[PDB]
């Protein structure tokens, strides 16, 4: 329970040589990043096969109901998926720091009074997805699309209070450095989710709407399953004191620190969307809309792996911040990134190798398999960029910099990105070569700017800053 954390400090904390000192650093570093972010990517992969099985399962019934299932999960869905995400950063760097700093009591004062806002979050989500059919008619869909989405839109609403609850949890166990039960009841419930969805679409028959209902179902059996281990588990005994009333105490502070992460991924999932949308205005939009496409779905698939070190890289931050380990951050802001680097460079490496194989498997086309090859020395550069940026980001998460990153997120996607990308798609008449390149130069803007940030960071002064924010949030 942290001693690996204090060890770490002390190694650093000798006259021994800086090679010495760095392999036996590195050693116990990189276990500590090996125990987190691999139970991390199999959490994500397991729950978004939850999300490909519902899709698959229910479009099984005809081609209408797997529109239903496509645009109700990336239309609506996506955007009820990052409000709930965004507001549960804020119990992630405030269970990461109290950890750190033995204040094991208030971990799950932090679980409650997460879950308290996050449930007020999913009310007005909920009238958003009640009207979802009048809203897929306003943007030009058929009445029969837009009512068999909605329907299956009304089996996702109590997906959206299962969020509430299984995020602040997520965070209150990743700070514990405890993400391995969360894995196997992940594990289980697909194997309970894939059987009951069979069991209610094919023998029940309760159509698409029964469908999105076990998804819904199932998201609700990993959130009992983590509570009652919560309760039975013995590393949780000191973090779980039980329900406190102290959780209704100050749910306004939580919204300010909270908010930052809410709006950078809201407008992030509309930024790729309006990415999409403008590739449809671009000069022959017929192959610019099906190559983007495989390259953000490879982009979106490689960045299930980034989401590991994305966790790791905020724990890490978070407990060594709170126990006062500031040469243990800046050597694991260092060690995480560095790592992730060398991955996002195998990622390259793989999609330049498969420059014409990969197009393929989404979609069988000739000219696409050529558009795609001549977008993947691009896409390759996303992906090592998208080895940098996640990690960035989830240090700046575990020094509460949230607000500090959504302004530079915001500004170089919108401010910089999206201008950037129009003036040479359209102006210059590159195509989607040149909104590539403006979603490039805005994640490089923005990675440059974090990295000199971060490595210029006074880790001294976020020790404090993260006692004075503990500190505060223990007086009320
Ligand atoms: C749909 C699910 C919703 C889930 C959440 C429902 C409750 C949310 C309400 C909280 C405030 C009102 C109730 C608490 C009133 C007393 C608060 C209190 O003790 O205030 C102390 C004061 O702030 C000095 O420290």
């Amino acid at each position: 329970h942290g001693g690996s954390s204090e060890l770490e400090e002390v190694l650093s904390d000798s006259q021994l040589p800086y090679f010495r000192r760095l392999r036996y650093a590195s050693w116990i570093e990189f276990q500590l990043l090996y125990r987190l972010a691999a139970p991390s990517v199999a959490v994500y992969m397991i729950n978004n096969a939850m999300s490909m099985s519902t899709r698959i399962f229910s479009g099984q019934l005809g081609n209408l109901q797997l529109a239903a299932a496509s645009l109700g999960n990336q239309g609506i869905q996506l955007f009820a998926y990052g409000l709930m995400l965004g507001m549960g950063s804020a119990v992630e760097t405030l269970c990461g720091q109290a950890y750190g700093a033995h204040r094991y009591e208030m971990l799950g004062v932090y679980l409650q009074r997460a879950t308290v806002v996050l449930s007020l979050t999913g009310i007005p989500l909920a009238v958003v997805y009640l009207f979802s059919k009048n809203i897929l008619l306003a943007l030009g869909e058929s009445k029969l699309v837009a009512s068999a989405a909605a329907v299956f839109v009304y089996g996702l609403i109590p997906q959206i209070f299962a969020y509430a609850v299984n995020f602040p949890i997520q965070k209150f166990l990743q700070s514990q450095s405890i993400v391995a039960p969360s894995a196997f009841i992940s594990l289980g419930t697909l194997f309970v989710h894939i059987l009951l969805s069979w069991v209610v679409v094919y023998k029940i028959g309760l159509g698409l709407l029964g469908a999105s209902l076990v998804l819904s179902f199932s998201w609700w059996i990993i959130v009992v399953a983590q509570f009652i281990y919560i309760l039975k588990s013995e590393r949780c005994k000191a973090t779980w004191a039980g329900f406190r009333w102290e959780a209704f105490s100050g749910l306004w502070q939580f919204v300010k620190l909270s908010a930052g992460s809410a709006v950078m991924l809201c407008l992030e999932t509309w930024y790729f969307q309006i990415l999409v949308l403008l590739s449809g205005l671009l000069k022959n939009p017929e192959i610019a809309l099906a190559s983007i496409s495989v390259c953000l779905a490879v982009n979106g698939l490689m960045f299930m792996v980034a989401v590991g070190f994305n966790a790791a890289a905020s724990v890490r931050v978070s407990n060594e911040l709170g126990a006062a380990h500031p040469k243990s951050a800046a050597f694991s802001v260092f060690m995480v990134t560095f790592i992730s680097f060398l991955i996002a460079v195998v990622e390259a490496i793989i999609v330049l190798s498969l420059r014409n194989v990969i197009s393929y498997a989404f979609t069988e086309g000739e000219v696409v398999a050529k558009e795609v090859s001549s977008l993947c020395p691009y896409l390759a550069v996303t992906l090592i960029l998208n080895g940098i940026q996640p990690v960035l980001s989830g240090v700046a998460v575990g020094c509460g910099w949230q607000a500090f990153v959504a302004y530079v997120n915001v500004g170089c996607y919108y401010g910089v990105g999206i201008p950037l990308g129009c003036l040479l798609g359209f102006k210059f008449d590159f195509g989607a070569k040149g909104i590539w390149t403006g979603m490039i130069g805005g994640t490089v803007m923005q990675t440059i700017i974090l990295l000199w940030v971060t490595f210029s960071t006074d880790w001294n002064k976020e020790v404090e800053s993260a006692r004075k924010r503990l500190d505060k949030w223990e007086n009320l």
